[PDB]
DNA sequence: ACG
DNA sequence: AGCC
DNA sequence: ACG
DNA sequence: AGCC
């Protein structure tokens, strides 16, 4: 699939962070009305320490049924450091989307969206990007402020900037953490949840999407 | 100072298990009655993968001034196992142990002592070797269950393992996680709470021995 | 689930 | 713990 | 405090 | 994420 390289991924932190303040700027927040048919869900598991391997899961919603399933296994130069995921996981992510030859509706990223320092998770970085729909979902708390939801099944709470609502967490799984959910691009808090919520199964903490491209990430690495 | 070789650390991890379990039952839980001196914290960074640098320093109590602080860099073949930390950083500590003058009235390390699967955590395994009330004080949950305290600066929740009690946690910083604390060798629950609740100073999250255990971990490490 |  |  |  |  296709996509636009708004900016170059060999950039020092220092540049990386001006980029995002920049690019933020350009991230739409709207309803994702309607049922979508076709959800992807992203991950990279690393082989190595400066090797990656990219995973994309194309998935047939209400079904979850496994449409398509691209890879990429490459060199990772840039380190973590929150808050800059994108800079790291993006790059490989974007080759094994040049692979993929279904046109998601919704991309689901293991990652924050909105909920971000400088409001550009990895999830809103990518959409920009993409141009598809975007949502984040990640399984610890970056930035934000929220009062832990109760432990159980569809318990939630917002996740916040001062007054503002940047996200929501959600307990999909008694006994389990709770998940992180933000909008991406293209996407908004409301309909994230909604979609989210739709998009995990019972008894599951991680939704479909996000939940195979790890396995898979995890399968390919090893045998 | 001394301590009892009580066995070989080159085991295999099923067979430090079989070791674990047969330690347990040598545990002796007692109070700690009373005001102690001389007071440790022990603690390791990693230089490298197969390196540790262990920090072991003696505080005088209660006016937390430091009066030895001995070190010992060597080869960490071990992996990390939860559950089998002691395997892993414990040869290095003991090593650094070897070399300290004083003798502590207690050790504090970092890490579970009765919070433990096999109720036989790092604090508890060490207690055993030098014959000395310890304490364990980890930065999050290995085993057993708790209803979060309040975000308060003393607030304080019991760790169970059932009916049993473990631990606690100990919220010992408003805003930051808390802590959780159990009895190594020589010593019980409510014991090793209160001194570690007269170990912790106001606005600081890590009781003084292990905290500055870990500066001078990082600061040796480093420049 | 898990330094 | 270790990737700033 | 922070995949 | 990666050390089973
Ligand atoms: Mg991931
Ligand atoms: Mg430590």
């Amino acid at each position: 699939m296709d996509y636009r390289q708004l900016h170059r991924w060999d950039l020092p932190p220092e540049e990386a962070i001006k980029v995002q303040n920049e690019l933020r700027k350009k991230i739409k927040l709207t309803p994702y009305e309607g049922e979508p048919e076709y959800v992807a869900g992203v991950d990279l598991s690393f082989p190595g320490k400066e090797e990656g391997l990219a995973v994309i899961v194309v998935l047939e919603y209400p079904s979850f049924k496994i449409l398509e399933v691209v890879s990429e296994r490459g060199e990772i130069t840039f380190p973590y450091i929150p808050g800059l995921l994108a800079f790291r996981e993006g790059p490989l992510f974007l080759k094994a989307w040049e692979k993929l030859r279904t046109k998601p509706d919704v991309v689901v990223f293991d990652g924050q969206g909105l909920a971000h320092p400088r409001k550009l998770g990895i999830a809103s970085h990518m959409g920009l990007f993409i141009e598809i729909p975007t949502i984040g979902v990640a399984k610890s708390r970056l930035y934000g402020t929220f009062k832990m939801p109760e432990d159980k099944r569809c318990s939630w709470s917002y996740l916040y900037d001062g007054e503002e609502i940047i996200g929501c967490v959600i307990r999909t799984k008694e006994g389990s953490a709770p998940i992180f959910v933000s909008p991406g691009h293209l996407m908004d808090v409301e309909s994230s949840k909604r979609l989210i919520k739709a998009f995990t199964l019972p008894g599951r903490r991680i939704p479909e999407p996000t939940r195979l491209a790890h396995i898979y990430t995890q399968r390919l690495k090893k045998g």
